[PDB]
């Protein structure tokens, strides 16, 4: 162990991701290493590792230098498993291990996540600060331009630093949204308290409910004040049976991707295929708009599970997020 | 009773069907058969019998020469009863003599539907073979042209047989839904499991419910494939909130009645006076929807009852049809 250890070796797992690994230890056991022969380093005598490489095997997990949105049920499952090793391990020569056995096959995103909430919520991650995204992975926190001189200047082999950008709009009240500080809380918040928690992870996020009731009402709050700020007013609530006044183009690209899909203004919400019908959403509202209206919640059995009191608002964001 | 005779009675009875019976039995038996005195025939003491009579005493049962619909609340009241007749006969007697006497003053469609469920499920009509209802009432079946063709070479006496018609729609897939055999199948799998069905008639249908959910889906089923075949894609699924994309033109006429109305293309479903309200279906699909969404129906007394096991579909197919 040590921390300065555990440290480093984070800084090597998460150092050039986009490419296998320069650091000579990590590929040996990158090679070398099996997470199937010594069940034991495993709290759950392998259980979680028996079940990635038996994906890893049939290769039917998501390839590398590929996308990766944590909104995908599937590659959600795959960088969760990741979690759920790096997880029951019972000391450091477990985790580096596998973070990195896993890290050289396993796709980046899935693995930069996989990391960090592993490092955030496992047991063994006590002494690690982690890397800021924004310079982990740029592409995520940086702008298309500069990302595109950054590329210039490594052709050339020329080094230096390129000014970000951002009378037209209300990319006026940008330097809120566009923060890479706002950004990494917003991302860190819910890496914390994650809405795939299971308590068989371990323990038990406490409010997570009212936690994020809260923490929306906030940036919610923050935004509309600096829209004040700006001779703009309160934000429109969005509605689906109306069309979306506000578009915008990001000029965002992924890394292994394209170019971040823009919308246009004023636009009608289109049924998405794969997520689900535009009425799905309207009638979902109204469900929990009535629980809301009740008094209570009913569970599958038919069970009204009363909100009418105190814990009422975080049964009420479990059932909303 | 032989059948051979069973058997003859019923062509007997649905021959010409759109003028008085030209066979002479029948007729002597259409004038002087009285269905309500010897009320020992009847297995009811001819409850069943006093409530046609009456109507078809105070005249108002539906016109003889007319259309009728069997989605008519009425209109298919009066047919129905002919069946709650014909129905309880303890003989041969009994049938022969009211579909004679009803033949002759009851309206034809009410009277051709009536017979053949009275034939299909009453204990009394075992032996015989229905005519198919394309040769018996032709109007159903057989284009306005043909029908038309026919009515020529009637008026004049020289005979002969027409072909039948059916680049520019999806009127390629038509061999399909315009083919005799499905449309009598459509028709009879019906009369088999009627929608209205008391089990006061008898026995109980055994799985009307996924026999509902089932025959459809597999003519839709049928129906996507042709489709396939034809270069065509799967079918869109009909909402009540937009346009009906695809209207047709049937080029059918109705022996009495006139021409079936054709609908113009990029229609709006109107709110149609008599039947309900368009949204009426709209909170009618939302009730059904939630029943499959909570795990229970809910009966009258607010009692849920459980569809999350396999009398499931069923139970569902009872309140979807
Ligand atoms: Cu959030
Ligand atoms: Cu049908």
């Amino acid at each position: 162990t040590g921390n300065a250890q555990k440290q480093q070796d984070i800084n090597h797992l998460l150092d050039k991701i986009y490419e296998p690994t320069k650091y000579p230890d990590l590929k040996d056991i990158a090679e070398n290493f099996n997470p199937l022969g010594d069940t034991s380093i495993y709290n759950d005598h392998g259980a979680a590792v028996e079940t990635l490489m038996k994906e890893l095997n049939d290769h039917r997990l998501l390839e590398q230098r590929h996308w990766y949105s944590l909104f995908n049920t599937r590659q959600r499952k795959e960088a969760l498993m990741l979690f759920a090793v790096l997880n029951q391990c019972k000391e450091w020569y477990c985790f580096r291990s596998n973070a990195a056995y896993f890290r050289e096959r396993m796709n980046e995103g899935e693995f930069v996540y996989a990391l960090y909430v592993s490092v955030i919520h496992s047991k063994l991650g006590d002494g690690i600060v982690l890397p800021p995204l924004y310079q982990i992975t740029p592409h995520m926190f940086t702008n298309s331009e500069v990302i595109d001189k950054a590329y210039s200047a490594k052709m050339t082999q020329k080094p230096g630093t390129f000014n970000v950008s951002f009378k037209n709009r209300e990319q006026r009240v940008a330097y809120f949204g566009e923060d890479i500080g706002m950004n990494i809380h917003h991302v860190t918040w819910h890496m914390d308290f994650p809405f795939w928690w299971e308590d068989s992870y371990g323990y038990h996020l406490d409010r997570k409910g009212e936690l994020f009731f809260w923490v929306h009402h906030q940036l919610t709050a923050r935004f509309d004040f600096e829209r004040l700020s700006n001779w703009l007013d309160p934000v429109d609530e969005l509605h689906w049976d109306r069309i979306i006044r506000e578009g915008f183009a990001p000029l965002t690209s992924y890394k292994y991707g394209g170019e971040f899909p823009v919308r246009p203004d004023n636009i009608h919400f289109e049924d998405v295929d794969g997520v689900a019908h535009v009425h799905d959403l309207e009638i979902t509202e109204s469900r929990i708009h009535e629980a809301i209206d009740h008094g209570y919640i009913t569970d599958s059995d038919g069970h009204t599970i009363d909100i009418r009191q105190p814990k009422g608002i975080e049964l009420l964001g479990d059932i909303i997020e």
